[PDB]
C-alpha cells in the first residue's frame, strides 16, 4: 500500500485525516505528544479499514532527539508516501504579558515538530525516488491575525512560509507541499452569524481536502494554502455584524 | 442532479463535463466556439448514462444572448453546478491595445460569467437546496502577464466577482470559489515551471469535481490555485 | 517644475492630492466629470502655492472620445510626469437583481476612464523618456468584497490587475505604476468602532502617500497596493469591537 | 523631542533610517547585535542633524536576558515614539541538510529579538498613553520564498504574522505596526524588472513616510519595495 502519515494527531482533524486515508487503503502511521490512548483508539479504528496502523510517541517536549521517533515509525511501515502535520490546539496569551518561554513553546509544538518531521519524511522520499507529498494542516491565522494570539498567529504564518519554501525546494524531487488552512472547525446547533456560512466547519470538511490532496488528481498542485473556512477570510467591518 | 459547464472547450470544460457525468450529474454544456466539440462532449457524457444538452451561448451578443442559459436550465429541470469554463488568453500591448480590444476581453471574459452566473443564482435560489459556482480564472487572477493587460485585469476582475457572490449568495448556501490553472496542455520541458510541466486538463476538473463535493461544504469565496509551482516562482528561481 | 495630473478629481482625495503636490512644486492638471466648480477652487488654490493649474472636463459618459481631454491637458501643461486616477462615488447594487448596463457603467466609470487615462499617460511619458509614475486609488475592495457591491468590487480587482501588469509591462521606461487602496474615508476618534483604528481615515491620509509615492524615494516601488485603512483588512470574525 | 530605535542597526537600511529620522528631528537609539563600528559611524552621523544619539549592544546571542539592553536605552531616551526592528542578513543552508541548531539560530535572530523589543516598546508606549509607531523590516520573503533558505523565509512569513497580530492587537492603544519588505538592496540586474538592486534610502524614505502624521491610518500591512521582484513570473 501507500503509507500515510498524521503527526500530533488528535480526536478531530487528525483522526479524520487518519480514518479516511485508511479508508482508500493507506497503511497510517501516527504520532502522538502526550495521549497515548488518543493514538491507540484511533489506530483500532484504522485497522478496522484493513489496513495497517502503527503508532510512536514524538515528544516535542524533547527536540530535536525526539523527532527520530518518525525515523522508526517509518522504519515499521516500510516506506512514506504522504505526510499530514496535524495541528494542536490553539494557545492564547497576551501579547504585553508573554513570558518568553511561552512564546518559544507556541513555535516549537507548531512550527519545529512539522519542521523536522517534514525533513525526516522528505529525505524518505528522495531515498525511495517516487515523489511524495506533505500536507501542513495550518489556520486562517495563516493569513489574519487573532487579536489576542500573537505567537500563534505568528507560528501559523511561519508554517505558511515553510510549506511554500518547501514546496518550491522540493519540487525537483516530485514532492508536492501545500497547506490547509481550517477556519473554525467544531470538535464535537445555534447559527454564528460572525461567519458568513453561519456555522462552525465539520473535522469531515478539512479531512476531505486532505484526502483529495493525495488522489492523483491533485498531481500539479504545490505551494498552495487552501483555505476551508467558511468565508471566513471575505468577513470585514462591512459585514461583521455589530 | 445537474451541471452545467459554460463557454466550454475541448481541454478543461469537455474533462469537467465527463468527471460530473461519472458523478451521476446530469450535463449542460453552452458554447461560444467550437460547436462540435460540444456535440463530441454530450456524445460521450451520454455513454455514462445521464442526459447531455447543449446550447450556443454567443458571447458576442450580449446580454440577450444569455438567455441560452435559461432555456438549458428549463430543459434540464434545475441545476445544482455551474462551472464559467475560462476561454483562450488573448495578448496584445498595452500602449497601442484599441479600446474596442480592451472592452472585447471584458466582455468574453468577466461579463459572460456575470451574466451566466446571475442566471444560476436566481434557479438556485428559487430551488432552495443551495448550489455551487466554480469559475475557472487564471494565475493571472493574481500576477501579471507583461503583455497581456486586458486579460490580466479581466481575469482579476472575475476574481473579484467570485468573492462578492460568495459573500452574497453565503445565506442561500450558494458556494461560490475560483479554481485557478497555471499553464495547461490542451487540444487547443517547460524549465521555467517549477514542476517542469504543463499540467493535464484532469488536475483542473479532479478539483472542480472535488468542490461539487459534500465534503467541500464548507469551502467559499477562495481562488485555488493549480499552477505546478508557478506562483512561487521569481528572479531567485 | 514636474507635472502633476489627477484624474476624475473631487472635493475629497483628489483636491487633497493636488493641493499636496503643489506644495512639493509640481505643476498640477485637473480632469473633472463631476464637480466642475470644485475643479476651478482647487486650480485657485494650487497657484497661492507658486505653481501652474490647468483644468479639463473628461467626461466618462462619452468613452473612448472624451479620454482625449487629457492629451489637451498634458499639451498645456508641457510634459506629465505624475499621473493620478482617482477613484469616483461607490455604486451599490444587488446581485442577483442588477440590470447589465448598470454593472457595465460601474467598469466604465472604475476600470475603462483609468484604462484610457494611463494609456495616454504611459504614451507621453515613453516619449519624454524621464520616467514616470502613474498611481491608481482603488479601495480596500481591491482585496476583500462588499456584501452588496459586486460590480463594485470586481472593477476594484481589474483595477488592481491593470496596476500589477502596467507596472510590469512599463517597467523598462521607468514608469513605476502602484494602487493606494483606501479603508473608510471622511469626504472623529472612537466614532466608527467597526473599524479597529475606531475612525474613518482623512482624506490627507491618502493623499499623504501619494505624495510619498512622487518622491524620488520611491523610485524602487512598483507593482503594489498600498492599503491604508485604520486596520479594515485585518477586522476578520475574531475581532471585538 | 520624539525618540525613534533602530534594533539591530547595520551600516545600510539601519543606518539610513537612523539619519533620515534624525533629519525629521527625532533623537535616536541604536540597537547592534553586529558591527559595533557601523552603531557607532551612525551615532556620528546622527548627531550632526542636531539630535541625541544613543548606542547599546543588544546581543541575540544571549535572549532573552539580552534584550533588557532596549529597557536601558528607553531610560537613556527618556521615552520611545518609534521602533524599527531591522533585519540582519540572510543565512542559508539546504533543507534536506540544515540542523536543528541551524534553523533555530535563524529564528532566534530573525523572530525572536524583534519579538522580545517590540513587547518592550510596546509596553513602554502604554505606560505614556501617547500611542507609538512600531516598523518591521521584512523581506520580499515573507510573501514568496527563497528555494534555498527555507528556515530565512519561515521566519520572515513569522515576523509578518507577528506585526498583523501586533497592529490588531495594539490598536486601542494607537499603536500602529506595519512592515517594509524589502526586495533585493545594494548596501545591471536583467532578473529584478527595475534592473538594479535598491538604494538604502528607498527602504528609509518610506519608514520615515510610517513616521509621519501623514501615515496615521496606515496599520497592520506589509510594503513591499522590490523594484517589480514580486511581478517576476515565469512569463516575465
Ligand atoms: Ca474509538
Ligand atoms: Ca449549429
Ligand atoms: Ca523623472
Ligand atoms: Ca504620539
Amino acid at each position: 500500500a501507500q503509507v500515510a502519515i498524521i503527526t500530533a494527531s488528535d480526536s478531530g482533524i487528525g483522526k479524520e485525516c487518519a480514518l479516511l486515508l485508511a479508508q482508500q487503503g493507506f497503511d497510517i502511521g501516527i504520532t502522538w505528544h502526550s495521549d497515548e490512548e488518543g493514538a491507540k483508539d484511533t489506530a483500532r479504528e484504522v485497522v478496522s479499514h484493513g489496513v495497517r496502523a502503527e503508532i510512536v510517541q514524538l515528544d516535542l517536549g524533547n527536540l530535536p532527539e525526539g523527532a527520530l521517533a518518525l525515523e522508526k515509525l517509518i522504519q515499521r511501515l516500510g516506506r512514506i508516501d504522504v505526510l499530514v502535520n496535524n495541528a494542536g490546539a490553539m494557545t492564547k496569551a497576551p501579547f504585553l504579558d508573554m513570558a518568553f518561554d511561552e512564546w518559544r513553546k507556541i513555535f516549537t509544538v507548531d512550527v519545529d515538530g512539522a519542521f523536522l518531521c517534514s525533513q525526516i519524511a522528505a529525505r524518505q522520499m528522495v531515498k525511495q525516488g517516487q515523489g511524495g507529498r506533505i500536507i501542513n494542516i495550518t489556520s486562517v491565522h495563516e493569513h489574519t491575525p487573532l487579536p489576542d494570539a500573537s505567537a500563534y498567529t505568528a507560528a501559523k504564518h511561519a508554517l505558511g512560509g515553510l510549506t511554500k519554501a518547501m514546496a518550491l525546494e522540493l519540487v525537483r524531487h516530485k514532492i508536492l507541499v501545500n497547506a490547509v488552512a481550517p477556519g473554525a472547525i467544531a470538535t464535537p446547533p445555534d447559527a454564528e452569524p460572525s461567519i458568513p456560512l453561519r456555522r462552525f466547519g465539520a473535522t469531515h470538511e478539512i479531512a476531505s481536502l486532505v484526502v483529495w490532496l493525495c488522489s492523483e488528481g491533485a498531481n500539479y498542485t504545490t505551494g498552495q494554502s487552501l483555505i476551508v473556512d467558511g468565508g471566513f477570510m471575505l468577513a470585514n467591518p462591512q459585514f461583521n455584524p455589530e
